């Protein structure tokens, strides 16, 4: 078939917890960070 695309970003480095892309690791890890104690159980609850 024909889609038109041939993955023009994908980089050796790609967050998870979240689902980003980096170029360099030492980006990604600083990057990382953000999921620091952010994981609340629920949005709206009490
Ligand atoms: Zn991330």
């Amino acid at each position: 078939g024909s889609s038109g695309s041939s993955g023009t970003g994908e980089k050796p480095y790609e967050c998870s917890v979240c689902g980003k892309a980096f170029s360099h690791r030492q980006s990604l890890s600083v990057h990382q960070r953000i999921h620091s104690g952010k994981k609340p159980s629920g949005p709206s609850s009490g």
